[PDB]
């Protein structure tokens, strides 16, 4: 498949800003303790949560770690309307898709638990990118990233990963994403 693709940087897409390590521990603790139990269940088909405001202070710290430059540009300087909380159980994904028009730009992404790898298509250029999510990182798409480019990620249990000049298979675990957005 794709052999009329390319695969280029993740940098030559404008609007994905991707921020490794943007949560402390006790952050990511914090926030992990208090959601419901019943949500981070190890089987079948990882479960699904909308929130919306006022949000509790384990969420609502998270719109304290996304930069201002952002929220000033995209969202009038305020803070996320919008949440979405996911599971991904190993071999869970997301099928390539823009986020709804509903929302307007700028879309927000905490990841928790464990890494994962979110691919964007570009069917018209015939493009494809990818980047590796890790447990704790911020991904901020927006422009470009969040109307031009489909992203998704794999329905699939491990991920070939390079690094330190090796290519491994990692196993997935069960991984937690909130997903923070405006409504326009
Ligand atoms: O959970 C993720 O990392 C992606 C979620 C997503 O793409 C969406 O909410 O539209
Ligand atoms: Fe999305």
């Amino acid at each position: 498949d794709f052999e009329n693709w390319t695969v280029v940087p993740v940098e030559t897409i404008e609007g994905i800003n991707y921020y490794p390590n943007c949560l402390p521990e006790s952050v990511q603790r914090n926030l992990i303790n208090n959601v419901p139990k019943e949500l981070l269940s190890i089987y079948g088909s990882g479960k699904q949560s909308h929130a919306y405001l006022p949000f509790p202070a384990h969420i609502n710290c998270l719109n304290d770690y996304i930069p201002s430059d952002f929220k000033q540009r995209l969202w009038k300087g305020q803070d996320a309307e919008a949440i979405i909380m996911q599971v991904y159980n190993p071999g869970d994904g997301i099928i390539p898709h823009k986020d709804l028009e509903m929302f307007g730009d700028g879309v927000a992404i905490f990841s928790f638990l464990s890494n994962t790898t979110m691919i964007f298509t570009h069917p018209e250029l015939k493009l494809k990118s990818k980047i590796r999510l890790e447990k704790g990182s911020l991904l901020l798409m927006s422009g470009t990233a969040r109307y031009d480019w489909f992203h998704e990620i794999p329905f699939r249990a491990g991920d070939w990963v390079m690094n330190d000049g090796e290519e491994k298979w990692v196993s997935r675990s069960q991984r937690l994403s909130v997903t923070m957005r405006r409504i326009i």
